[PDB]
DNA sequence: GTGAGGTTCTCTGATGGAAGCATATCGT
DNA sequence: ACGATATG
RNA sequence: GUGCUGCUGUCUCCCAGACGGGAGGCAGAACUGCACCUUCCAUCAGAGAACCUCAC
């Protein structure tokens, strides 16, 4: 259940503008790098309209520029990674249930991501059993730690073991263009994965061109979440307006939204479940009351004007 | 002076896709 | 109890 | 804030012209009047303008 609106902001500082204009280039690099790992020549649609054909040579050169010295040898593994990121694996046993989860092995030198099992079913039953007559070796002598290694050595989702294969070869940590923190990288990679997933669903529907992200031509949402998908934000009201401030690494960025007749007489309260409860009336004639929990807003620059897309959740 | 048959620009409509986070443990 | 990754 | 309409605003176009009216484009807003889930992508059908030749 979703319901969206749009609030205009006219005094965005330099920090948010640079964050919006710097998230796009990381997204574009993610799109081109995933296509490079895919190692399948494709068609690129430029801004003015031109379906150029890009072959394996430029793909290999781009991969070399990304740190993959000899993509010919690791071709059995780069491709095996990309299909995992673009959700081309089995619907069950996804190596990355959310695509943005992948940018910790790809773009973090000291990460140690692959050796985790605390959320693996099997370590949940044994730990709930320490503190054979139940429905599901290691039950004797207890030690769920050992079951962790038993379930990490085997039961490895394809593309996650493949990702760990390259890190020993010193080629997988890829130098992205800008030094975005984990959260903004995850937001950008979520957007890029969404755009390439749509592209591939269209390419297999046809059987064909790729449009890269642009700050003005084909904008994407620089999304701000409350659980690590993007930089955090907090919403409130002051009179008849919206007070939206985000928590960028350069500090807090506060912003006052010009009044909206869609959101009139606003009352806002923070919730203990990572959300903000807001009330409003639709103005016009009937002032029917609505309750909305907001958890993740978006930012889009259209016609030179900055708009936050307030995507809230209403009562069903 | 129109009809007919081809490019070359601005648009609008319909049917597809990707979407708008939950939990979990560990170290302080 | 709260923040830092990790991943359902 | 967004399609619709609305200068207390602007620019431009056309018809009578020295009374006005009829096209469009922005600024809107601090002016109502009906409503408002939306962003991006790729296809396919349809409608408009104009462009070139050859025929009647």
């Amino acid at each position: 259940s979703y319901k969206s609106s749009r609030v205009l902001v006219r005094d965005v500082p330099e920090e948010l503008v640079d964050h919006y204009e710097r998230s796009h280039r990381v997204a574009a690099f993610f799109m081109r790098l995933l296509l490079a790992m895919r190692r399948e020549p494709y068609s690129l649609r430029m801004r003015d309209g031109t379906e150029r054909e890009v072959d394996l040579d430029e793909t290999d050169d781009f991969l070399r520029s990304a740190g993959c010295e000899e993509p010919d040898a690791v071709s059995d593994d780069l491709r095996s990674f990309a299909l995992a990121v673009l959700h081309q694996d089995n619907p069950k046993k996804r190596a990355f249930l959310e695509s943005e989860n992948c940018v910790s092995i790809l773009c973090l030198e000291k990460s140690a991501s692959g050796t985790r099992y605390y959320k693996r079913p099997g370590y949940q039953l044994l730990k709930k059993a320490i503190e054979d007559k139940f429905e599901a070796r290691f039950f004797a002598a207890r030690d769920p730690d050992d079951l962790g290694r038993e379930l990490l050595k085997t039961d490895t989702r394809e593309g996650m073991a493949a990702a760990l294969r390259l890190r020993e070869r010193g080629v997988f940590p890829v130098s992205v263009p800008e030094h975005l923190d984990l959260d903004s990288l995850k937001a950008a990679m979520a957007s890029a994965a969404e755009r390439l997933k749509s592209w591939l669903a269209c390419n297999q529907r046809a059987v064909a061109a790729v449009t890269l992200c642009d700050a003005d031509d084909s904008p994407i949402k620089v999304r701000f979440g409350l659980t690590g998908r993007g930089r955090k934000f907090v919403l409130s009201a002051a009179g008849s307006r919206f007070l939206i401030t985000v928590k960028l690494p350069c500090g807090d960025v506060g912003l006052t939204a010009v009044p909206s007749r869609y959101f009139w007489n606003p009352s806002v309260g923070r919730t203990t479940s990572n959300s903000f409860r807001i009330e409003f009336t639709k103005r016009t004639t009937e002032n029917r009351r609505y309750v909305g929990e907001v958890k993740e807003i978006g930012l889009v620059r259209q016609r030179g004007r900055y708009y936050f897309f307030i995507d809230y959740n209403f009562d069903p």
